[PDB]
């Protein structure tokens, strides 16, 4: 049995618990609790292989920058979020990517840029906005609702054979 160490990160708000908690425990979080460092572990089944699920849901508030180098070591494979009603959190996951690579020394980090929150109508960050900042680093682009479940497994086993074709 495989094991993955994914590790969700972004600004604050955008919807990392959420979207962990949907994949994980299959309901949505509507409260908003900020979050220190939370860890997940599951077994799923993923082109047609049993594999061990570990996400760690990492903070947004800038307050818990300090602990972002130690998950960023270990963590093998990165789901990148952004809100699409959030440009700041846009322009802000751009950085999230560039630290990683440095953290790591690799531009061949596995990953995936996930707009989230694809349910709200309040868009500021068109998808081929997205798209763009994908393909400069190589990466998906895959927009997801932590609400409705939209491309919430798709975004997340992704990551994994991102992580499993490295
Ligand atoms: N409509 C909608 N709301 C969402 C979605 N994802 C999260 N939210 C809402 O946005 C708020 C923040 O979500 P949360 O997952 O806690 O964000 P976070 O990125 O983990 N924040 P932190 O970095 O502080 O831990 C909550 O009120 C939650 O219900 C989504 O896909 N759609
Ligand atoms: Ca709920
Ligand atoms: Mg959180
Ligand atoms: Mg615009």
């Amino acid at each position: 049995m495989t094991e993955y160490k994914l590790v969700v990160v972004g600004a604050g708000g955008v919807g990392k618990s959420a979207l962990t908690i949907q994949l994980i425990q299959n309901h949505f979080v509507d409260e908003y609790d900020p979050t220190i460092e939370d860890s997940y572990r599951k077994q799923v089944v993923i082109d047609g292989e049993t594999c061990l699920l570990d996400i760690l849901d990492t903070a947004g508030q800038e307050e818990y920058s300090a602990m972002r180098d130690q998950y960023m070591r270990t963590g093998e494979g990165f789901l990148c979020v952004f809100a699409i009603n959030n440009t700041k959190s846009f322009e802000d996951i751009h950085q999230y990517i560039e630290q990683i690579k440095r953290v790591k020394d690799s531009d061949d980090v596995p990953m995936v840029l996930v707009g989230n929150k694809c349910d709200l109508a309040a868009r500021t960050v068109e998808s081929r906005q997205a798209q763009d900042l994908a393909r400069s680093y190589g990466i998906p682009y895959i927009e997801t609702s932590a609400k409705t479940r939209q491309g919430v497994e798709d975004a997340f086993y992704t990551l994994v054979r991102e992580i499993r074709q490295h």
